[PDB]
């Protein structure tokens, strides 16, 4: 009965965890490193430069992370749903041959160019809708996600057609945020181990700062290089495991329009919006251009 | 009692400046950087201007906050007349023996100045012996150590505690306006010659340049004045009425040289010179003198 409230809240635990580490990083870098360590070394010039640059990376990081969490994933349009008359005919009939004849008649009035592995119309029994191309159902979101990529647990949302460019920018600014921390703490991370700087609480944070920042850089870098290929091939993570089957058979590059035009499907034609977590993706998520 | 009314009405100049600063943050970030400069496909200048603006905006609001809420330092309790001395003072009726009571206490205090009439500087309201460079302010209703002036735009007194913050407040006020005027200028040209014709952005970009320029021209005169005062080790009051020492009036009685005079306000550590953090030397109740006194 009340299991929904516990399940809904426990999904925010990875978000609150990442939020704490990021808040801890803002404290450790600004207070412990810049004020207690670099400012305690009479380096007013270096102190100010690091503080300004850090806030730029920190803002672009928190901005991208926020947009990746709270951008609700787009759902299929109302045209894809089975009408109350057509839904009855589907649940009333018992022959899977006539079941396909009902779905095919409605689907041919829809911009659908893909089928299932069994040459059947892609249909979702729970949502009672015909899945658009590249759209899949997520048992965590309990809904169909347009151009679904994967359900990332570290954010309480699904990475889909609406989230994708934000998720990419979140990864991008995550390495830049971590690389900038590691590259700047490094020259002082040398100090605390070899006993050049001996502050009590600053040692605990600066050491943890370098460890955590470097660990996240190596971990996320693997994921970032992974998606850079996916964007150029116009393949979601789901399609990278099962290639979509078109009318002419399975094709791993059925949605590819060339490397240049594929990046424009995610980031758009406006170059000024490429680095900003602002929605600039082309199309609507319910239909996609085909290679043929 | 109108002391309660003065306390509330005293925040009007503070709330006014707060509006102009908040309005400036909106006009520059939203109207100028997002609607105007970013609408010109100049992503490089937009990011640079936004980052630089936030640097000036932070240092400006920090100095203004410290100038407002830094309570002015008052004379120590040793300067106050003791309850024994208060009665003998109130008992006596001859102003000649009254000075002999104040002169007896002042010689146990680091006092090297008198009034223009060579009498002990004494405050009837506070019932204390005024330290050097300390004056009474009827708006603060208290004696202010090294009092400079009562600025209404901060609703506070500029004294021994506030001075370096007040100076930094003036400093970062000019830079904030200079950065606004120098960057809005290239776009202030456009709206008049009808290159950019947005309705809302025109009101804000034009007002941004006017208000920023009109504040720069006013504060620069005030800022240049105090830069001379700091080099002369003179408060605004002392620059109008020279303090009277044991050897007579001296306009440079507190001067210790240009280099050591700035160090009295900003300190010896250069890292604290530009930051609104208290780095002034001394305690405000006694100051080094040009002569053998201190
Ligand atoms: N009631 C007051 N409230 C605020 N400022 C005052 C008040 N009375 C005098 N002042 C100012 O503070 C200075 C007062 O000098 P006084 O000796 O008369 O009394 P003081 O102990 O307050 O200094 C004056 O500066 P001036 O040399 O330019 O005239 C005056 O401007
Ligand atoms: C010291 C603070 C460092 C903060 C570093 C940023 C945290 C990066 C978190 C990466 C989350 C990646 C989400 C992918 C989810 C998934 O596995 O599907
Ligand atoms: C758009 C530009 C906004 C800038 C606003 C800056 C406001 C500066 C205020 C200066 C106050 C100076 C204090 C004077 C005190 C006095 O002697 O009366
Ligand atoms: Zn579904
Ligand atoms: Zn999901
Ligand atoms: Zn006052
Ligand atoms: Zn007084």
């Amino acid at each position: 009965t009340l299991w929904r409230c516990c399940q809904r809240v426990v999904g925010w635990v990875p978000v609150l965890f990442i939020t704490f580490v990021v808040v801890w990083s803002y404290y450790a870098y600004v207070v412990e490193l810049c004020v207690f360590t670099i400012f305690g070394n009479e380096e007013n010039g270096k102190t100010v430069v690091y503080l300004v640059a850090f806030h730029l990376f920190f803002v672009m990081f928190v901005w991208s992370y926020w947009m990746t969490i709270f951008t609700s994933p787009a759902s299929p349009s109302k045209e894809f749903y089975l009408s109350n008359s057509e839904k009855e005919r589907y649940e009333k009939e018992f022959s899977q041959e006539r079941q396909q004849e009902i779905l095919r008649r409605a689907a041919r009035a829809l911009p659908i160019y893909t089928t299932s592995a069994s040459k059947t119309i892609r249909y979702c029994e729970k949502c009672q809708l015909i899945k658009p191309d590249r759209a899949h159902h997520c048992s965590a979101c309990d809904s169909c996600i347009l151009k679904m990529d994967h359900h990332c647990p570290w954010v309480n949302n699904c990475v889909g057609f609406s989230n994708y460019k934000f998720f990419l920018l979140f990864l991008l600014y995550s390495l830049l945020y971590c690389l900038f921390v590691a590259a700047t703490v490094l020259e002082y991370f040398i100090k605390f181990w070899t006993n050049e700087l001996t502050d009590t609480r600053a040692k605990f944070h600066v050491l943890f700062l370098f460890f955590v920042s470097a660990m996240f850089f190596i971990s996320v870098l693997s994921l970032f290089s992974y998606h850079c290929w996916l964007v150029g091939k116009n393949r979601t993570t789901i399609e990278s495991f099962r290639a979509p089957t078109f009318s002419y058979g399975p094709d791993g590059n059925g949605f590819s329009l060339g490397a240049s035009k594929n990046w424009r499907q995610v980031f758009g034609d406006e170059k000024k919006y490429w680095l900003l977590p602002i929605f600039s993706s082309l199309g609507d998520g319910c239909s996609f251009p085909t290679r043929l």
